C-alpha cells in the first residue's frame, strides 16, 4: 500500500501498466487469445483482442500479470497439437501462459491464505479439491488434475488470469518481474524428479547425470543438486556451453557428439548391440573419469528419450533409478530388460509437480541458493515471436519471459512501473 | 533326535537314504556334476559323478540333502548359455541346484543360529556380508550378491551341498520332503516384486494383473494377492488352465489369445499404431468387466517382456507399477514415453530376492496360508531327464522337484526315509 494512490482513476479498460486503483476490476482487458480457426505457427494462431475479464469462484483468485513465461506448451496449444485445448474445454477462445509474476486484484469469498494487494507467481498444476488423491496421497495422481494455461485458457498471457488459491506462492522480492515469472513450472517440474519419488531422491554425495544441462530444465537439474551437496554431471552438445554450465555448480561435462551409441536398441545378439555396447561404455568411463572409478551415477536425469534411453539404462548404478518428464526425440523406448531386472533399477516417468513441491523449489530461490537463469525478455508485442523462436530450437540456454503490465524491462516494485510510465496495448 | 541310533556305521561312502551317524561326514558323496567340455543339452552335460565332501568355513554350514528343485537356471548352467559358470567360478567342475530340503549335518565355528539335526530349506542368496548394503541397506544392491548354485557349483543336487548360514530357513512340518523343496526361490522372487518396491506394495483391495498365470511364478502372484486381500487377475493361454487358477484364489481370467495387441510398439502415429492401441483397449476393458469400469490394475506383474511391455504399460493405473524379472519372449522391450510420463507410472526391475523376504514368504506356507503347488517329482536318476522337460516348455503348470536322499515319492520325516530303505545312487 504504498503506491495505492498514485494510482489511475476508475474505468472498464487500462493500457499496459496503468494501474487501476487497488481492487477495481475494469469489465476489459488485453489479450493473447487463440481460436480454433487460427490453429497454427504462433505467429499465426496467436492474435489480440480485447476480452472480458474472468469470472471468479469461492476458493479462485484474480491476477494483474506484470510478466509471464514462455514454455513449449504455448506452441503445442497454438498449434493444436498433438491436441487441441478446444477439445479439452468448451470455451470460444483460449489466453495461453502457465507462468507468471503479479499482484493478487480479487479473492474469492473462501480465500484467507492470501490478501489484496500481495505480490505473487503462479505455479501451474490444478484439481477439483475432493478426492481421495487430493486428500491425503498425491494430488498428481486425481484424474481431476491438469495444466492451467494449457488445459485451460485464463492463462497468464493477458492483463488478467484466473487461478486457484492452491496454485499461489510468495514473490521473492529481490528479482524483476520478468525474472519472478520464468522458472517455476521448469524449476518445480526439475524438483519432483530429484525429490518426489522416494526412496531415490537427491541425497548428499550422489552423482547424477544431466542430460542436456544447458536447457531450461537442465540449469536446474545441476543447480538443485549442488545446492544440495550431490554432484551433478552435464551432458552439453556445444563446447563453448562448457563455461557455463560449470559456473552453475557442475562437477564435470560430458559431450555427446564424440559418440555414436545413439538411437534405439539394436535388436540382441546382433554385432551392432556388440558396436553399440562398445561406446557406450567409453561414455561410462567419461564418467568415473569424472566420478572415480567404480562409481555409477545413483540417477539418471533424463527426458530427450528415444534416443538415449538405452544408454540411460546402462549406465544408472544397480538401485538407482532413470527419472523422466519427456521425450523431444521420439517416443519408442526402448532397453535391454538384463540390464535393469539384475541390477534391479528404477524407471520412473515424471511430470510436472504440485503445490508442496513446487514451493519446496521455490524456497532454493528465496534464499537465493538458485537462480532463474532468465535466457532472454521479449516485450508485449512479441510474445508470438517468442514462442517461434522456440519452436524450432534458436533459443539461447535456460529460460524466456515476456512482459505484460511491466512496461519496460528490469524493473522490480510496483511502483518502479508507475513513474516509468503506461504503455499502448494494441499498436501497429 | 528320534532316529539318532536307527543309523548306519561309520563310513566314508553311502547310498541314497542310507543315513549316516549324525554328524558324521563321509570323505565322499554322489553328485551330479557339469564340466566345460559336457556343456550341452541337460541330457549331455550332467553326469553323475563321485566326489569329495564340501569343506565348510566359519559362517557356513552342511546340509544333507533330501530333496531339490529344479528350476531354469539348471539348464542355463549345462547349457553353457547364456554364459558359462566356469566363466565366473575358478572351479573344475560344477554342482547345480538352487532349492532343497534337507538336515543340518554340520557347522561353521562361528554358527550359533542353527544346530546338527535341525530340519531346513534353502534360499539361493548369498553375498560376502560386510559392505554398506549388507549391512543397513538392501543386500540385494551389494556386487558381492550372487545365486547359490548356478554362479556356485556347490549346489544342491547331491548327497551334500555347502552353503551359508544367512541361507537357511526352517522346514514346514506339514509337507513331504519335495514339497518342502520346489518353491522358495521362485516364491521368495514373486514376494519381492509385490512386497519388495516401497511405495507400490500390495494391499488390501488393490488389483493386480498377473502374467502367466499357471506358470511356477504365475501361481505364487496369485496366491499372495489373495492371502493378502488383494485381487489377481490371471491371464493364461489355455482354458483348461482356468478351473487351476480360480481355486487359487483368482478373481478373474483371461485369455492372451484371442487379441493382436502382442509383440515390439509399432512406431508411433502410425496405423498399425492406431490398430494396435484399438485392440490393446479391448484388452483394457476385460478387466474392467472383472474389475468394475474405471478401476485400472494398481500392479502389473511381469516377466515375459518384449512381446507384452507395451501393453502392460499402458494398462496400469496412473500411480501404479510394472514391475518384472525376466523377459522370455525378448529384451528389446518398448513402450509410450507419453503414457508412464503423464500418469507417472513406475517401472520398476526385480531379481530374485534377500533373506528377511525369503523368510516372509516362507511364513505365508508355514501357516498353510500358501501352498508350494508341486507340479510333479522325478528320481534321482531323472535329474537331467527333468531339466529337459523344462527346456522346452512341455511341464504341467506349477513347480517340478527331484529326489536325492529322499528313497521314495510321499515321504515326510527321517523316520520314513530309513524304513523306506537305502537306495543304490548309480545302478545301471
Ligand atoms: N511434461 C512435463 O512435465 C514437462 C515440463 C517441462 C518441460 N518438459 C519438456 O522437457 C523438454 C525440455 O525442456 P527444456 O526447458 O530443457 O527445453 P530446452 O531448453 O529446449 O531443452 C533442450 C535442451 O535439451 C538438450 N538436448 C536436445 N536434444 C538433445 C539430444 N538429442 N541429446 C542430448 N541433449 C539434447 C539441449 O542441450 P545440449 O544439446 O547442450 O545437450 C538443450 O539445451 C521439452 O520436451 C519440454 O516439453 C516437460
Ligand atoms: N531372474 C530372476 O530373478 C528369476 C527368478 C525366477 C524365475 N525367473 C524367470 O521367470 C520366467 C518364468 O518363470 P516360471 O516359474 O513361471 O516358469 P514357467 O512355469 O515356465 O512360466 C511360464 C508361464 O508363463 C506363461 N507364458 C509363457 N509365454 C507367455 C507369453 N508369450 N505371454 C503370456 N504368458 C506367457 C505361461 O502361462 P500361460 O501361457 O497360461 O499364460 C506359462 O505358464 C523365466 O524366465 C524364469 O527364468 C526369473
Ligand atoms: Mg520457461
Ligand atoms: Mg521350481
Amino acid at each position: 500500500p504504498a503506491w495505492t494512490g498514485q494510482t489511475a482513476e476508475a474505468k472498464d479498460l487500462y493500457e499496459l501498466g496503468e494501474i487501476p486503483p487497488l481492487g477495481h476490476v475494469p469489465a476489459k482487458m488485453y489479450a493473447w487469445a487463440i481460436r480454433r480457426e487460427r490453429h497454427g505457427p504462433p505467429e499465426q494462431s496467436h492474435q489480440l483482442e480485447v476480452l472480458p475479464v474472468w469470472e471468479i469462484g469461492d476458493d479462485e483468485v484474480l491476477v494483474y500479470v506484470m510478466a509471464a513465461g514462455v514454455n513449449y506448451n504455448g506452441v503445442w496449444a497454438g498449434l493444436g497439437e498433438p491436441i487441441s485445448p478446444f477439445d479439452v474445454h468448451k470455451g470460444e477462445y483460449h489466453i495461453a501462459g502457465s507462468d507468471a509474476s503479479g499482484i493478487v486484484w480479487k479473492v474469492g469469498a473462501k480465500v484467507k491464505r492470501w490478501k489484496v494487494g500481495d505480490e505473487v507467481i503462479v505455479h501451474c498444476n490444478q484439481d477439483d479439491g475432493d478426492d481421495e488423491e487430493c486428500n491425503g496421497g498425491d494430488p498428481m495422481f486425481s484424474p481431476t488434475q491438469r495444466i492451467w494455461g494449457y488445459e485451460t485458457g485464463d492463462g497468464s498471457f493477458a492483463q488478467f488470469c484466473r487461478v486457484q488459491s492452491r496454485q499461489l506462492m510468495a514473490r521473492p522480492k529481490h528479482l524483476t518481474w520478468e525474472e519472478a515469472a520464468c522458472y517455476t513450472l521448469t524449476l518445480a517440474t526439475a524438483y519432483r524428479m530429484l525429490f518426489g519419488h522416494a526412496p531415490h531422491t537427491v541425497r548428499p554425495g550422489q552423482n547424477v547425470l544431466i542430460w542436456g544441462a544447458s536447457g531450461g530444465l537442465g540449469v536446474f537439474g545441476v543447480q538443485l543438486c549442488a545446492a544440495s551437496g550431490a554432484n551433478a554431471i552435464a551432458v552439453i552438445s556445444d563446447e563453448s556451453k562448457r563455461d557455463y554450465v560449470m559456473s552453475l555448480g557442475a562437477k564435470g561435462v560430458i559431450n555427446r557428439k564424440d559418440f555414436d551409441c545413439w538411437g534405439q536398441l539394436p535388436t540382441v545378439n546382433s554385432p551392432e548391440y556388440n558396436t553399440w555396447l562398445k561406446e557406450a561404455r567409453k561414455f561410462g568411463k567419461a564418467i568415473w573419469d569424472i566420478t572415480g572409478k567404480g562409481n555409477d551415477v545413483d540417477i539418471v536425469f533424463e527426458h530427450p528419450g528415444e534416443a538415449t534411453f538405452p544408454v540411460s539404462t546402462l549406465v544408472a548404478k544397480r538401485g538407482g533409478m532413470i527419472v523422466f518428464c519427456a521425450g523431444t526425440t521420439g517416443f519408442n523406448i526402448t532397453f535391454d530388460a538384463r540390464y535393469v531386472w539384475m541390477r534391479q533399477k528404477r524407471i520412473q516417468g515424471s511430470h510436472f509437480a504440485h503445490l508442496k513441491q513446487a514451493s519446496a523449489a521455490n524456497q532454493f530461490v528465496m534464499d537465493r541458493r538458485v537462480d532463474p537463469c532468465m535466457s532472454e525478455v521479449f516485450p508485449w508485442d512479441k510474445i508470438p515471436a517468442a514462442h517461434t523462436k522456440m519452436w524450432k530450437n534458436q533459443h539461447p540456454p535456460g529460460n524466456m519471459a515476456v512482459l505484460v503490465n511491466s512496461t519496460r524491462a528490469g524493473l522490480r516494485t510496483v511502483e518502479d512501473v508507475i513513474e516509468a510510465g503506461p504503455l499502448k496495448a494494441m499498436a501497429a
